[PDB]
């Protein structure tokens, strides 16, 4: 709540775009949305709530992290949903890319090499 940037408001407001039920109509992301995965994936990977990087490397990293203990654990919907949403802004984010599901943009990191297996 002090300083902004272009990436970071750019990064949201294309996040508006994207959408997460993957389809193309309605249920897209956003600043509450976005911040609910950052977050709960977060406090998942035994990290503090101050965890706001600005690098595709972070991010990757949070995802490889949290998918390998949801993955030892097994699977679950929520976090899940938290691993998807770090990827598309990732992409769409620091990539500037424009992803139209959060699907899309999971499978584009996994089938790049970033996130380990589909
Ligand atoms: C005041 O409102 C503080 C909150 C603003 C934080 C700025 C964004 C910091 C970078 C996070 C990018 C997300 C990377 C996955």
């Amino acid at each position: 709540g002090n300083g902004q940037g272009r990436d970071w408001k750019m990064a949201i407001k294309r996040c508006s775009n994207v959408a997460v039920g993957v389809g193309g109509k309605s249920k897209k992301f956003g600043e509450g949305n976005f911040r609910w995965a950052i977050r709960m994936a977060n406090v998942s990977t035994g990290r503090e709530p101050g965890d706001i990087p600005e690098t595709l490397d972070q991010l990757r990293l949070v995802i490889c992290d949290l998918q390998e203990r949801r993955e030892k654990f097994g699977s679950s919907k929520e976090i899940d949903m938290a691993i998807v949403t770090l990827k598309v802004f990732a992409v769409a984010g620091l990539l500037n890319m424009t992803v139209s599901t959060a699907a899309a943009a999971e499978n584009m990191y996994s089938q790049m090499g970033l996130d380990t297996r589909p």
